[PDB]
């Protein structure tokens, strides 16, 4: 039974990825070969980087890639019904129904639950900034601390308006335009405005000139014997010499006093740059220089001897200040265009890469909102009535495609049933609470791990956009339709 | 029993593609070493890169090989009809019959199985829009999602008329002929007609002009020290440059200004290159360099010393559309022939694959139905239709060649029920109901796997080109006679 | 798969008993642990004294008995039969009916297979002598040496008709009234009237009188100390002697002089007995014992001192002979009721066995004529008849059990194909001749293995007793069907 | 229970620093494969160079490494709260 067997390795990554799933999710330690450990709970890097032999399991890779391509959050929710649509689906198997009517049921049964879900989900404009601040404290749930809940989300809503862009409508909040830097220690206080790209290097040279108001900044990628007489030596040494002095001054001639190099450098060339003191930062990645391109307005000159004053950038300012233990250029005035990375403070490595990803949910959830403009209620809520209407459509329906379709409401239900578990609270007496509640009309009902109680989410500030449960379902759909139409695994010949 | 054991590998490669043969057919998983995953359902792939220790198994390559060259659909159905004729071989053994009378009677029904799908076939014209859709569609049937079927026929017979190139009647609508792109995300409706190869490469340099009207297109295919003195070196860098600026500019001379080259570049040289505004796309294939060749009308000059304004092609338009995520060139209005590449668009990588192997496929089957102009009823109704009139034939042929006959019957009735038993209804009962059908006169009855019921295939929309079922047929027939020709495995002396 | 285990234990005799169907069934050959061996045809024996372990096996033991005990012929039939019915049952499962379909066409079949089998039987009259000496060489075939089939049938129907007891038109023509002999050596001929019970023992004492014409018969059972003073051991042998003296006195007085006691003698006894001439034959079983009370007329007697004249029988002569090597007592005369023992000779041991079954299967076949007097085409051209009507019902059935159908027509034309096996001719060829034969009408062509080839049956005197061919078809059906009930295998408790 | 795996491991730790909190903290040796051995009972070197191939006690290294950052002393107090707060 190679069905049987793909459907146990989805449902033990399902339940793997089960306990990561709300505010309280327990966390999961990721140890290789290596050794090096990193401590996670956001159900993206668990799928990432761990370890599958098998293939059933290596499509959910694939399965949660697409999840963060379109959306960028409910990756664990994804998975978590999948797991749970399996489940009924191996339920419905041992029974006798074949598996092309569970597809069937399950495919109808999911159109049915987006239009349910377009029906129930409340709408937002995006002027009522308590609205956004929940969504965005819904997002940031999970990882971040729960001290600087109100912080990040303020400094979040904060930079969303400040650096909105009015693309017509709708608004390049890009992940790589808000600007933060990573260090260890201090606070999450430091994810401010920094109008400029910031780099964790020091400078190369003391006397190198470390303010520099308006700044001429350039942007660079280069890399910055037969001996015969007693003095050939000496004068290739004086040629090459010659030679760096024509380049550099050509380039003065243009007026470039920064420069953020992608390669490394010498001691006699960094010595003769900050002669004329001149800013050369090494090792600069293709992705962070083409976005210091971008930001600081000077092109990328493979070819330096076109460089010209008219392909030289402009900075308000560039300053070393020693923020913290390390050292760094903090850049500050790039004019062009708002452009950043990804790196973000805290106290502790696990604690600065779990802020990493929050910081980053958090901004893919609040575009999300002001994008499409439709909320769901989240804690389960909106799973329960899809799941109710569901069951509607089951009374509505008739034949065994009512059993699929009872089936995929289940496994919708699971999602608040292990919401619950990992709140501590019992699963199936909150849950039957959360269905009683939804047969009295009320639609915002949900599980509120935070309080540990069940509550209106709406008044709790528990709300998550309609998109990304949307396309959670989707995938879960597409996940549990895929792996069921396997049949048996055989030898592939492999590619020579 | 060395034939006994051929015949449980040719069984067991019959089972194993059994269950993709139909609208529901479960998928398969060809995994290797490598641990590369590529989910297919189309029995070509499952056939190609499966690995197969046994020789006689080792056959049945060849056989869809053939398969495939001839028709370029009926894989699946040749291989099942291969494992039933050997099924009722394997029985017909058993009894007492001698091989060669079991082959001698296969080769007798066979004849009669081509003459009677002759008569039974309904024919077609090439101007009623209708059948052809439903041709499109049956053959489309298999691996496409359910949402896309109307569309991609649509787009499919659009094409089709479009682009047909009455050579004599007979429309050269090749595979290699209609202009898809791939790329991931999006969806399936950017399979329109862009007259130009279109390639899945960014512009070298920034600065290239990307909007070229009535432009000058080259193909290229070439890739485009000792020292005494101190300026030696210097030296012959500068005739390098020299001689690089006297080619490059005979080629200006004759004028063009938009390059596809076969190999790669260099930094200077996309430098230089994009100086005078010369687009230069690097690493194009054989084919897909062959195919620019003649879709730009100019001639490959590998001595490119020789190329003149004649040797020159024109395009109408070049542009740089930041489609999708990925940055392509869109090259439209290669006029002189219809040519482009099997690229085509989805959600994610297997569905990529999968609605790739499905266009071709529909593209195959609506030319066949074009040429040949006959068009059988699908749905396993020819083959009881055959079946039906193969058992009047055992009804007047008397002899021990009659069970042969009535084996032939047996095995090509054993398609409509592996349709029957994938469509998730029971075989027996479904199959009775067929044959009771078709005893009562009509000929059109058979099975819709998408409505899980047994209908008239005509009002259905579910036909199939009489070439593919004939050539079905006849590679069955061919496979299953030449695997009971063989006796025994014996080490053959391997060429040094 | 318990209930394929049963089939296969239920296959496994099924085709050891099947070369033992015909004129030319190959022998078995019957070891046991003691090492005595005895060769059979007749697959009674080899149905009675096999080991089987397997309980499914173990109900063909009730199936043969039941078979014996209704008509005494055809018990291989019978198994083979019912093998040929799981052979198809099997396959049926194989493609997916349910038993419960297989075993309600297999009833509708038998019902209407004796039904067909009441039509197309010939009937017979008690009074045409080829006819009867048909079925006798019919019936006696098998076992018998192709030398005295002419004797041994002659000899049948001539005992048949001169012991016709005409009990009201059915003639008790029992197995234990025909008077034949066993012994080693001489020849069949000495199966003649002799009427009386005939005892393998020699007299007691040589003086006994061996010839007593009108003799006065008896019959009976039962077996024919303190020490004081030196002469009390002759008193009690005085007073024995004197006790003995009378009771052998009002013997005497009643007139007996032959006896045959059931129990031991003693020498002493014995010459006291031969001292007046009486005859005394010791260790006669308990059958044998009532045979000799029925057919003497003299009362089994526990109790003798009420012996009394009219207790007495008579036979009209008593005479040891000394015919072969062995001494016995022909006694001839037995005037009351015609009585007998089944025993046989021939030239050897092996032989006298299968002469006296041939002998006793003879009996019950031209019992069976003479009482039911319908006879049907042996040669398996009653199965290939019942099959053609029987597929004739398909044809008119429709539905699920017209396969059942079918596959029980299969099975009852396998009998022909094992009786053309068994004769050297090629199974599928002369099955097929068969059946082409049976279709030109004509319906008593079937296979006669005395001379190898295919003949019609009437003329040449191969008919066996329709009844028997009823009887076996019927247990057929029943053996198979409960196989086919039975799921699985379970340890019972044994009763204590 | 590998939630009881790591507690152990963390315990294990614990328990083995313990003994080393106070003025009177018997000393610990340092052993490694090349011989070297040095004598310490600042919690923060036994700490340091100790063997852990468990990655949940591994942790306890960055616990180690952010306490000598910030405040520079109290290691073993820090171990010690954390075994006795897992023991409970
Ligand atoms: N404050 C909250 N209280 C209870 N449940 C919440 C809260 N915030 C989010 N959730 C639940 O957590 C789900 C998202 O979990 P999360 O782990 O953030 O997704 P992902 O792992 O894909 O980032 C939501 O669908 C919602 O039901
Ligand atoms: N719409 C349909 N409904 C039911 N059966 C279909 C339909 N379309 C095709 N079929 C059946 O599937 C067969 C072709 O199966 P397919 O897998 O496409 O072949 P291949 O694998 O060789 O491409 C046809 O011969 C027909 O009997
Ligand atoms: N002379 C014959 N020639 C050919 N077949 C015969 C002849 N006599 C009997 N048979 C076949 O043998 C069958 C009976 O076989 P037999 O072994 O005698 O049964 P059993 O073992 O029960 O006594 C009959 O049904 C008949 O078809
Ligand atoms: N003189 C003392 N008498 C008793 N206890 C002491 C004394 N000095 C320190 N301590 C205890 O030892 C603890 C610090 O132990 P120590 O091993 O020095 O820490 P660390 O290993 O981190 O340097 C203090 O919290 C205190 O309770
Ligand atoms: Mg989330
Ligand atoms: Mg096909
Ligand atoms: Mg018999
Ligand atoms: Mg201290």
């Amino acid at each position: 039974d190679a069905r049987k067997n793909n459907i146990a390795a989805a449902r033990a990554i399902a339940d793997m990825v089960k306990t990561t799933l709300g505010p309280r999710g327990m966390n999961k330690m990721l140890v290789n070969s290596l050794g090096d450990v990193t401590i996670t709970n956001d159900g993206a890097t668990i799928l990432e980087e761990m370890d599958i032999e098998h293939p059933a399991a290596k499509m959910l890779k694939e399965v949660a890639k697409a999840q963060e391509e379109e959306a960028g959050d409910g990756t664990t929710t994804a998975v978590v019904l999948a797991g749970a649509l399996l489940e009924e689906a191996e339920k419905l198997i041992e029974q006798g129904i074949h598996p092309t009517t569970i597809i069937k049921g399950y495919r109808k049964a999911v159109d049915k639950a987006l239009e349910v879900l377009e029906e129930v989900a409340i709408p937002v404009d995006p002027d009522d900034e308590e609205t956004l601040k929940a969504v965005a404290r819904t997002a940031m749930t999970g990882k971040a601390s729960e001290e600087n809940r109100e912080e990040i989300a303020d400094l979040v809503v904060e930079a969303v308006l400040s650096l909105a862009e009015d693309g017509g409508g709708k608004y390049r909040v890009d992940l790589d335009n808000i600007k933060i830097e990573k260090q260890t220690g201090g606070g999450a206080s430091d994810t401010e405005l920094i109008e400029g790209v910031v780099l964790d290097k020091e400078p190369v040279h003391e006397d190198m000139p470390k303010k520099l108001e308006n700044a001429k900044v350039a942007v660079l990628d280069a890399p910055i014997i037969s001996i015969s007489s007693p003095e050939q030596f000496q004068a290739f040494l004086d040629q090459e010499e010659k030679q760096l002095r024509e380049m550099v001054d050509k380039i003065v001639d243009t007026g470039a006093n920064v420069v953020f190099c992608e390669k490394g450098i010498d001691d006699q060339v960094e010595h003769m740059l900050a002669k004329k003191g001149i800013l050369a930062v090494r090792r600069v990645k293709k992705d962070d220089l083409e976005k210091i391109a971008k930001a600081t307005g000077a092109r990328v000159v493979s070819n330096i001897d076109e460089l010209t004053p008219e392909d030289l950038g402009h900075a308000g300012l560039v300053e070393q200040r020693k923020k913290g233990e390390d050292r760094m250029v903090f850049v500050s005035g790039c004019k062009n265009e708002p452009v950043a990375t990804i790196l973000i403070r805290a106290a502790t490595e696990h604690v600065v890469e779990e802020l990493e990803r929050a910081i980053d949910d958090a901004l893919n959830a609040v575009k999300a909102a002001i994008k499409d403009g439709k909320v769901v209620p989240g804690g389960g809520a909106a799973e329960v009535a899809v799941a109710r209407k569901l069951r509607e459509y089951a009374k509505s329906l008739s034949g065994k495609e009512q059993l699929a379709i009872e089936a995929f409401a289940d496994a919708l239900e699971e999602i608040p049933r292990t919401l619950a578990e990992n709140a501590g609270l019992d699963p199936i007496d909150t849950l039957v609470q959360l269905r009683a509640a939804h047969e009295e009309g009320d639609k915002n009902i949900g599980i509120d791990c935070l309080t540990g109680e069940v509550a209106d989410m709406l008044e709790a500030g528990v709300i998550d956009p309609a998109a990304v449960k949307k396309q959670a379902i989707k995938s879960a759909t597409e996940a549990a339709t895929m792996i069921l139409r396997i049949d048996d695994i055989i030898p592939a010949k492999a590619p020579t």
